[PDB]
């Protein structure tokens, strides 16, 4: 299975994700997207069972990443799903922050709650260098 | 028996059916259709065991195409009755998406829920070149 | 260079001028088709100085196919636009007629209402491989 | 000297700028970005005297893109300072389209207006290997 | 294991802090700040971990720094819950003034009250190499 | 001579201007500040002559270290003193970037414009060994 | 332990209190002032208990010198806390008048009353000696 | 002769002028103070022909030391009278403050604005270890 499984939000962060698909390969790292990976069948087997399997769980934080994660408490949301899997299986959750605004625990479901207490990478357009071999750091 | 069945709904994706049926045989994949091949009388007991024959079901979800679907318990729409022995029969559906806005599974009856759940190719008129190689990676 | 320029709407032939074009250049034809054959540049140049390029010229009919057409007396419209440049001209024009409600001349600009007269050819649901014999036996 | 020159905004099409640096620099081009190739001094003669020096002019567009171009008849915004060089000189313009909604060419000032008449290459999430051998194929 | 430990404000603290590193690195020492040796996983589990083998315990003091500890008996907020585990532990407190005022000692939390019993250290500007001796000398 | 001359505002900028003086001489560059190489006399003739000495001038821009010398028609303020005198002789002038609020050109006096004209760097506190690193790439 | 023990208010007799430590100090007496022997570790303990071990104890007695002193029932003023420690020893009390006119004891505290039936010294500018003098005469 | 001549205002500068005194002579210069040495017969020519003796020219700044020379038209104020000899003199003028609130230039007579734009020391009662060797640095 990729080492590293990006999780994004597709009508807020479909460029960072890219950009972090590309980066991260040209370093060695076997990178796992839907847009790429994802085939025939039913996806949501693939999904879970893809999350599972790689070493790291990037989660890309981009303007009003959660908001549908919000009163989501039946688990129907897809980004609730993804966060789910990875804090139960014990993943090394690597958030990257690109504008996000960050709520308080009590907004969001019981389940989900673990990743607002993992230390995130800054993402940052200035010196990108520097902001990438920062996350090869985090990477195992 | 044909590699690829079509299924499509006859006032509204009979167009990217045909657009579609052609392409496939281009590719050495045997395509059957009804306008040419449905006769005889009695098409039923042809047309149902068209579709078993056949292992690759695709489902052309042109814009509303489930609309005379809903509460149809007798299960009496033709649309509806192709479907059901995909799933009975465990078939390779591959949708493709046009323009389709995917009601809550609530919304249609339960029986036919299992479709909603495929991933589906969406069909891109600017790169149709692209468009026609992700559809043979998903066709068996 | 070119031998068939196609005109179609976006917005409702862009699967039949798709499924129109694969045949002509099946047989051995050249076809110019925006989403392909464009280039890098001003296009406004190049599709005027195409249609010309073109002894051959295809316009595909379909509901709401003229209604932006109506009211372009500053011929604005890319429809209105390239139609009449092969129209001066004396192209050889081959519409194809659709499921629509046939307007009335007034309402249409008149110096596009010369087209109206020529010897178009229905497309059929049942017989599509009819009407590519007659199609392309106006084509030399 | 650089061949590519790419404009954005900071703030809407930096994620797409900075993936489009990236897949360019591997097949052999050496593209120009403000955070990289800009140093110390006074950067309105560096910018400039860039913008004519590469052959290709690249231009991101994004949801809103040119608002801050809107009106902005003095010419103190940079991405218009930069077109009107490109669009004198004669460069090779590609924008690239990315949510953008296009306007009608009244709005943006004179020298500017020759813009909206290049042809823009569609960015697709679904099918990104197609959209970057495009944008390499209008590169000359 | 880091020889000292500096306990700062992010949005005044900052500057102070950044300095102290560098000049208290110069005589042997070993600095732990967050934003150079926190990394991947959770992060409380961490400098609470640190703080405890942390020797020493610089307290960044600045205009308003403990605004945010009043009411805080919650122990969530921060800069909070860094000094107790020090009280808790016994550690050396050494905080620094730099345009720090001295409240009623009532307000703050009772978990944390013994801080305002300390002897500080008060940066200046003027004589910078002076007072870093006196820092030198506090610690041990 | 030195190399480096600091202007800062004392009430914002000598925290920033104390951690950027350490930095720099670690590099093996001579660098200018007020409190440490100024001595007895009149400090006017001195501040005026260490401007013209160094090649390169670095100017900490905190938040509002030039409200100062708006309205300083007199040219009393000593910011402003030491800028004019670096872009008159035509120096290396490096703004280095910290909270600071852009201002529109008109505010400041028609003396010093130019001084916003130059490209700076942005002091980050998660990647200041970037920061430092590319400070140095603009000095002489 | 020190020879002599000075209690003073910071925001008067500072400046006396520097004096006085100079000339006692050439006289072979060991002084504790607190701005240069207070060192790391809670100060409160090591102040309360100087004054215990000193052998002497000296009150500057400056304009406003005990006005805080005033209805300290808690006795948390240092000038207050500072007399009892020295009054329950035993010690010897020296007080210094500079400028500083007696009050009536009723409103003090009757634990502080004792302060005002000891001998005092008047500081005169114009024979320093004579008063200088004097105070290691009572020094015993 | 005595090297350093102090001038001060007896309602304040008393008590550091004379603890400034015992500093400097400890560390070998010959210092002149008028309770020291103001002999008796006429006083006027006694320490107005001492200054230009001494080369160096130490003013203490307590509050309020220049608020009497104010519009001293009349050259009446003593602290006046010494000032202008030690700059008509061209003396090494070496400032001492200690609360002092600088005024602006035009509230004192021309003769001795010339004062205030020498670099002048801040005395700390924390740092004065620093401070004293600051003025050994600042005489001649
Ligand atoms: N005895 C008769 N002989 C000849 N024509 C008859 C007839 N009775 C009725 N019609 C006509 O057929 C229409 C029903 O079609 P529609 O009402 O539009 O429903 P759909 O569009 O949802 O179906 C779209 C999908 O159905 C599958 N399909 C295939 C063959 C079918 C046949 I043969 C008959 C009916 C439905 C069929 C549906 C096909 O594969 C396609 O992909 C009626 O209106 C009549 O004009
Ligand atoms: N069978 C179908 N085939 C084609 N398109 C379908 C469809 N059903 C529904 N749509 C449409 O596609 C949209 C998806 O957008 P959303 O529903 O807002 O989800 P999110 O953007 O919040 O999550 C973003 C993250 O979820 C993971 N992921 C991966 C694949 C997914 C698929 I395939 C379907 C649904 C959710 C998925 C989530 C992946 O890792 C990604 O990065 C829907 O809204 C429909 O318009
Ligand atoms: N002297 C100074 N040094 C450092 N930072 C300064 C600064 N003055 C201002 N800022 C800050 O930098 C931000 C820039 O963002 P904006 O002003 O909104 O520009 P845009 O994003 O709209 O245009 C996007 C296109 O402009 C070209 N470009 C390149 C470099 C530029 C620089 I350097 C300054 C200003 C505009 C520039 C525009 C480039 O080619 C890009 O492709 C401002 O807002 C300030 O925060
Ligand atoms: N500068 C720009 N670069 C990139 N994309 C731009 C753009 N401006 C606008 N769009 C976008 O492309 C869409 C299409 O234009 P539409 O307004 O929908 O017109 P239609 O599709 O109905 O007509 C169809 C008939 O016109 C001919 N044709 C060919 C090429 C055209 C181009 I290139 C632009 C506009 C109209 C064109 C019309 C074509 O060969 C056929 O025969 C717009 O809506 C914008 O989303
Ligand atoms: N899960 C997350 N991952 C990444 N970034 C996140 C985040 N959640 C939130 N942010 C962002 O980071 C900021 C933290 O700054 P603040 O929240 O204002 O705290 P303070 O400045 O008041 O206290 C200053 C003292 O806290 C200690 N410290 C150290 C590390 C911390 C981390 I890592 C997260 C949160 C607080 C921390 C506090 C440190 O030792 C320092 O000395 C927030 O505001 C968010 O913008
Ligand atoms: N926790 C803290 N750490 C560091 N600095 C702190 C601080 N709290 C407060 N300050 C600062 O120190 C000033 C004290 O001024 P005050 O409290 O008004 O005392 P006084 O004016 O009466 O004159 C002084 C008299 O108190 C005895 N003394 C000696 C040492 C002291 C120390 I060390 C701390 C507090 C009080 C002390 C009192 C001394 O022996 C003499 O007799 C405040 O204003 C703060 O700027
Ligand atoms: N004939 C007389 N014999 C004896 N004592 C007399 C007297 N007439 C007047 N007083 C007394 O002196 C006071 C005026 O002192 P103040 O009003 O405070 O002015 P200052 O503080 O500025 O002076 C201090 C600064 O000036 C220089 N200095 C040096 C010597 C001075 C003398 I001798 C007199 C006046 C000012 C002098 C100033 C000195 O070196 C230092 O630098 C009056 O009240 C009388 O008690
Ligand atoms: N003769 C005197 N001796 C001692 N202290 C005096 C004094 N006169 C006045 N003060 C006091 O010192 C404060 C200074 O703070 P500010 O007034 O805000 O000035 P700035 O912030 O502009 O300075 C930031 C930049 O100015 C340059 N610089 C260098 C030396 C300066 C000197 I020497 C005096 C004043 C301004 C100076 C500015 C230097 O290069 C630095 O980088 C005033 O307010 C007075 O309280």
């Amino acid at each position: 299975t990729p080492d590293v499984f990006i999780s994004y939000r597709r009508n807020s962060g479909s460029q960072l994700a890219s950009l972090l698909k590309v980066h991260l390969q040209l370093h060695g790292f076997s990178v796992f997207i839907d847009v790429e990976k994802l085939e025939a069948g039913k996806f949501e087997d693939k999904l879970i069972q893809s999350v599972m399997g790689a070493r790291n769980f990037v989660l890309v934080l981009s303007p009003g990443a959660l908001d549908k994660c919000m009163q989501d408490h039946d688990c129907k949301d897809w980004v609730h799903k993804e966060i789910v899997t990875a804090l139960s299986c014990g993943k090394n959750i690597v958030p990257i922050i690109d504008g996000f605004e960050w709520p308080e625990p009590q907004v969001l479901p019981e389940d989900m709650q673990a990743v607002l207490t993992f230390n995130g990478i800054k993402w940052s357009h200035e010196y990108q260098e520097a902001t990438i071999e920062k996350i090869i750091r985090f990477l195992q």
